[PDB]
């Protein structure tokens, strides 16, 4: 997250990091047994790791969980990105407290001017690199398809949406990937994509998550 504020620990509870040896990934807790991040995280070994903050220290709030499996959605393309999602489900369910807590689904999609809250540990620099032990917060309006196409032409499918600032400044980044855009309590994006971060007139891409929900509960429903 570029621009952002340290969020305060444990203060975003739906919000896991993806570990396979070092955090890779963000994701998002839907239920006690089931996580939600980007397919452009997948990869094998991975353990998710709820409740935390600081990601280097141990603080007593963490439950490290392996993944049984992982979903990536069946109509994903990595070239464009087009359904950047993943399920991923924990091998025991977490135990969920006001510290680790699952984020509801959209039941329907968010407008253009919805303020949203987007979290991670991904680079904090637009130019140079320097990654967080703590988790970013940035609050941010979902913008105008229109705004969107404009900024990226021929890139941005129905399943995409754009999110931020067309100033620059503020932004997500890498290490972000696979993280929360969370908007009146419902999961409406996922850190998919952008060029380069906080960029002027290139704003972060993000995965329309109100497309998927019946995938997800339907997923979920026989998984
Ligand atoms: C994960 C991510 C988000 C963004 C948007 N600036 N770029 N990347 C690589
Ligand atoms: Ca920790």
């Amino acid at each position: 997250i570029v621009g952002g504020y340290t969020c305060g620990a444990n203060t975003v509870p739906y919000q896991v990091s993806l570990n396979s040896g070092y955090h890779f990934c963000g994701g998002s807790l839907i239920n006690s047994q089931w996580v939600v991040s980007a397919a452009h995280c997948y990869k094998s070994g991975i353990q998710v790791r709820l409740g935390e903050d600081n990601i280097n220290v141990v603080e007593g709030n963490e439950q490290f969980i392996s993944a049984s499996k992982s979903i990536v959605h069946p109509s994903y393309n990595s070239n464009t990105l087009n359904n950047d999602i993943m399920l991923i489900k924990l091998k025991s369910a977490a135990s969920l407290n006001s510290r680790v807590a699952s984020i509801s689904l959209p039941t329907s999609c968010a407008s253009a001017g919805t303020q949203c809250l987007i979290s991670g540990w991904g680079n904090t620099k637009s130019s140079g690199t320097s990654y967080p032990d703590v988790l970013k917060c940035l609050k941010a309006p979902i913008l105008s398809d229109s705004s969107c196409k404009s900024a990226y032409p021929g890139q941005i499918t129905s399943n995409m949406f754009c999110a931020g600032y067309l100033e620059g400044g503020k932004d997500s980044c890498q290490g972000d990937s696979g993280g929360p855009v969370v908007c009146s309590g419902k999961l409406q994006g996922i850190v998919s994509w952008g060029s380069g971060c906080a960029q002027k007139n290139k704003p972060g891409v993000y995965t329309k998550v109100c497309n998927y929900v019946s995938w997800i509960k339907q997923t979920i429903a026989s998984n």
